């Protein structure tokens, strides 16, 4: 019993974290095989960030301008190239701790673990969701750039996020490991804002199933709804539309608890229109949306890595 | 910016998790140097659990009755002993991945990361606090026994908890790494219940300071309180008493934000009286109590 916000075990990723320094700028890099990946803004000074020409700033750097430290060992940079907003530093040593990995681009609503790092040293691990507005509500201080987000699917680490920036509202923006930003963001010190966010409906439903599995049933009711009527309610409350794909994905949880997906939608509709009336669900007074249906099944079944 | 429930990176502990089997029972063990630590109830069958005589059950076991698996490698058990509710299995191989470590017994209100494991394999990592009633609100299924709680301030892992049991309310009980239970619990299936739980006041205050550091001030007020009046109000909402030690521990956060501890206590009293009125504090509609003053300083600017 119990239901916690749980991250994947971070060990496989910890063995890949390195410190990357270029001039006065120091941030984190991800060392996989013979390449160290890091935000391309490591080559910028604060003035360069106002309007950077990354190709022009990079052509002025030699391999020796990049200092890569893995633990207490200095790696030798033997090449440097840019792919979108990520800088790739070829090093003379393949990381002996390189796990089985892949680079995956995730969709809004998908969750991942973040290994927050400073000076190439892991400091903490937390579970995030990619918001519908493409930001993450992370916890990052100055020096955290280059920290990565990941999932584990069997024994393979799927890297899905690299941290680049903090927006004025305190939320975060980054890229996939191919350097493509999530969201309409750019790696420049210019006015940028997170758009209006919405709640991840399929994740709220998954978390309501987790509550039922854990013995919290007060919010259940005799009613059901149509998918179209539920979406009319969900739109009114700044909830993401629930698709038939979402309904299908919730099938196993629906069969396990005996509550059809549209039966759980009727519970959620009532919660949106009436609130919780002083009650909590899994120790929360808000509807949690940072657990996917897969996270709920994984946590409730004890899948290991 | 941002404030998240954050666990320590678990890698150092993942490299210590092993599977321990004794007969039909399988659980997790912690392999440090040449010793594997695990709950002594690994020697019990389900029928032994009501009134086990662990000394008598253990004397009947030899080293070869304990099967320890580390990855796909079977370790050789060359000795065994019991220390309180923990079984210590001496093995013929020192763990090459043994981090710098120590065993620490924590007090209620302290937080720690839990690496939940099954069959010696890590499944997830989460953040917990030792409740005032000496339970932890974990997430543990059957087979999770022997999973550990820890902190990693610097590169030294301080192991503070080993999981042993789930109580009827769904909360968890365990021991320190010397096998002493937290709380009045015993490793028997006899009727046991968690005592009434209370909120960790010093942690709620630390988290209100985290909210002020992150730019939120809506809950502040022009009032202060005496420590005694604060405690008289706090106890009515099932909050733990705030001691002068707690006030002293909050000193650095108080100096950083410019809000005296008793001034923050007045804000907490008002929040307890009024609720949040549709507002949130650090993305929460409830007062959070699983961040210590030390956690807030470590995480915040
Ligand atoms: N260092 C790069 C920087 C940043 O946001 N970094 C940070 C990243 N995450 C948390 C932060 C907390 C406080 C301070 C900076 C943070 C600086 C500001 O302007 C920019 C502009 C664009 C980009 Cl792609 C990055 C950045
Ligand atoms: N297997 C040992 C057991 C237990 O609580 N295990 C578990 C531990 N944590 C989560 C659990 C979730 C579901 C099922 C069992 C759980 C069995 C029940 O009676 C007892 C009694 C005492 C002790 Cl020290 C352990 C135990
Ligand atoms: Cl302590």
């Amino acid at each position: 019993s119990g239901f916690r916000k749980m991250a994947f075990p971070s060990g496989k990723v910890e063995g890949c974290m390195v410190q990357v320094t270029c001039g006065t700028t120091t941030l984190n890099g991800l060392w996989l095989d013979d390449v160290v990946y890091c935000p391309r803004h490591v080559i910028c000074t604060s003035e360069d960030m106002l309007n950077p020409n990354y190709e022009d700033l990079l052509i002025r750097k030699s391999n020796h301008n990049f200092l890569v430290q893995a633990g207490n060992v200095q790696l030798r940079v033997i090449g440097h190239s840019m792919q979108n907003c990520v800088l790739k530093l070829k090093v003379d040593t393949a990381n002996p701790k390189t796990p089985k990995y892949k680079f995956v681009r995730i969709q809004p609503g998908q969750t991942f673990s973040v290994l927050a790092c400073y000076n190439g040293s892991p400091s903490g691990v937390y579970q995030c969701a990619m918001r519908p507005n493409f930001t993450i509500k992370g916890s990052f201080l100055n020096g955290s750039c280059g920290s990565v987000g990941f999932n584990i699917d069997y024994d393979c680490v799927s890297f899905c996020y690299m941290h680049h920036m903090e927006l004025p509202t305190g939320v975060h923006a980054g890229t996939d490991l191919e350097g493509n930003f999530y969201g309409p963001f750019v790696d420049r010190q210019t006015a940028q804002a997170a758009g209006t966010d919405t709640t991840i409906t399929v994740n709220v439903l998954a978390w309501l199933y987790a509550a039922v599995i854990n013995g919290d049933r007060w919010f259940l009711n005799r009613f059901t709804t149509t998918l179209n009527d539920f979406n009319l309610v969900a739109m009114k409350y700044n909830y993401e539309p629930l698709t038939q794909d979402h309904v299908d994905i919730l099938g196993p949880l629906s069969a396990q608890t005996g509550i059809a997906v549209l039966d759980m939608c009727a519970s959620l509709k009532e919660l949106l229109q009436n609130g919780m009336n002083g009650r909590t669900i899994l120790g929360s007074a808000l509807l949690e949306d940072e657990f996917t249906p897969f996270d709920v099944v994984r946590q409730c079944s004890g899948v290991t890595f």
